[PDB]
């Protein structure tokens, strides 16, 4: 008979990243003995490569398949109730704007599903540049000339790297296992008979566990043969530095997010503007075999910065950051970016998680497949995996989030094209 929840061993890799940490934490909350849960990554939580490890991600609700609701009305409510997280959500709201008759019409089609999910009472829409200065005047009139916007109330910002961190503590002060670098690095599972019986890291060291859970974010496809259901692409960002004083007038300022242009946020307490671009991505093919492929395999291997930490970013997206400043912050259109770093995430088809049983190895368990829209999802995401882990999950969630090779091409995903290659776009690589 297998061990009771007391008694269960659980090794998280990836667990010093955003769905592993959480997983962790779910398993301490839900009653497994912390001692017997380990969590490995690459880096120290948080992980120098997480996507998670970030200065400052947007807090919002975006609906793009119907699970999304669920999960995000339990992520808000755990961002603004839970005493772990709290302190880590600045609910300064967000602006999400668009310009041009195509991404317009999305975004009113965007709000209404707000509205429809029943968020009517923290959702405005703005229909006018003169709307939109009236919650952000700070942006330029000049720049956003007809703009339109969704403005959420209940959003804000979500200071990432921190709260993952608050996370750690929490696992340490609670006794869980921490294996890092040599001692953290996946890279097999190990079994018998069929069944996941614990990993082997590259410096050989073995673990066995009663169960694992493989939650590398970007890497978990080039961990584990997955056929292609994630596909692991690149965004990209900058930081910009203001004086004190500059800065201050920022204290406080919403989210500012356009589709076709970037975004960006207030301040950190350090002067720094964190900057983004928004575009479909950027894959790194390589040739590279995860466990358990059975042919050679080309896929999208990450270009980790905390491993080659001269890189920076392509030439096109230091192009299009500086654009993005150009418009949210003409006065600051002449600032030099630092710290340029490109930052890995991994697409479903369909843009849903991917949380399953792998179909041949009993035991071992996906939680990837993050789609890039996921850090919000860390106070609450764990709690289903668990779920999963225990064959609790609801059926809306399994069917969403099943192992589904055949669904269709994560290369494009839900967005407006494929994902071009850093092969093909010159100026991050310095070695
Ligand atoms: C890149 C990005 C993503 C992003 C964003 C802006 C950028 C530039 N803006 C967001 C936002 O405003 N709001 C939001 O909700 N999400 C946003 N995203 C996406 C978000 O950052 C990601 O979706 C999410 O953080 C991904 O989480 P996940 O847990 O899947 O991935 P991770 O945090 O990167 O963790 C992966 C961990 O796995 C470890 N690893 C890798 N290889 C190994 C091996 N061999 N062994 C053990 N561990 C391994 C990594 O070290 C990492 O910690």
């Amino acid at each position: 008979m297998a061990p009771s929840r007391a008694n269960t061993s659980v090794i998280v890799v990836g667990g010093g990243g955003t769905i592993g940490s959480s997983t962790a934490l779910h398993l301490v909350r839900s009653g497994y003995t912390p001692s017997n849960v380990t969590v490995l990554d690459a880096y120290p939580i948080p992980s120098s490569q997480s996507a998670g490890n970030d200065l400052a991600k947007i807090m919002g609700v975006s609906l793009r398949n119907p699970v999304d609701l669920q999960l995000a009305l339990e992520a808000r409510q755990m961002w603004n109730e839970d005493e772990l997280f709290k302190k880590f959500f600045h609910n300064t709201g967000r602006l999400d704007c668009a310009h041009g008759e195509k991404d317009i019409a999305d975004l009113k089609s965007g709000y209404q599903a707000l509205v429809d999910a029943g968020l009517d009472a923290t959702n405005e829409w703005l229909d006018s540049e003169d709307e939109i200065l009236k919650r952000m005047p700070l942006l330029s009139r000049d720049q956003i000339k007809g703009w339109k916007a969704i403005f959420s109330k209940d959003g804000g910002w979500l200071a990432a790297a921190k709260a993952i961190n608050a996370v750690g503590e929490y696992l340490r002060d609670q006794g869980v296992r921490f294996g890092f670098y040599g001692a953290g690095s996946f890279k097999a599972p190990l079994l018998a008979e069929g069944v996941c019986i614990g990993v082997e890291t590259v410096d050989g060291t073995r673990y066995y566990a009663d169960k694992v859970v493989l939650a590398a974010g970007a890497w978990s496809p080039t961990l584990v043969e997955l056929h292609e259901q994630c596909v692991s692409k690149a965004w990209v960002y900058g930081h910009i530095q203001l004086t004190p004083e500059e800065a201050a007038r920022y204290k406080n300022s919403p989210v500012v997010y356009n589709g076709d242009v970037g975004f960006f946020f207030e301040p950190n307490e350090h002067g720094v503007i964190k900057v983004c671009d928004e575009f479909p991505g950027f894959t790194r093919f390589k040739m590279h075999q995860p466990f358990g492929a059975k042919a050679p395999k080309r896929i999208s291997v990450p270009r980790s910065h905390a491993k080659h930490p001269t890189d920076t970013i392509p030439d096109a997206s230091d192009v299009s950051i500086r654009r993005a400043i150009a418009t949210f912050m003409p006065q600051f259109k002449n600032k030099k970016m630092f710290n340029q770093a490109m930052c890995w995430c991994t697409d479903t088809a369909d843009a849903a998680l991917l949380i399953c049983e792998h179909p041949e190895w009993k035991n071992f368990v996906l939680a990837t497949g993050d789609s890039g829209h996921s850090f919000k999802l860390l106070p609450n995401i764990g709690k289903h995996v668990v779920e999963l882990l225990e064959g609790t999950l609801a059926d809306d969630l399994a069917h969403a989030w099943r192992w589904r090779p055949g669904s269709g091409d994560a290369l494009k995903s839900r967005r407006s094209a494929p994902a071009k290659d850093l092969a093909d776009m010159p100026g991050w690589n310095h070695d």
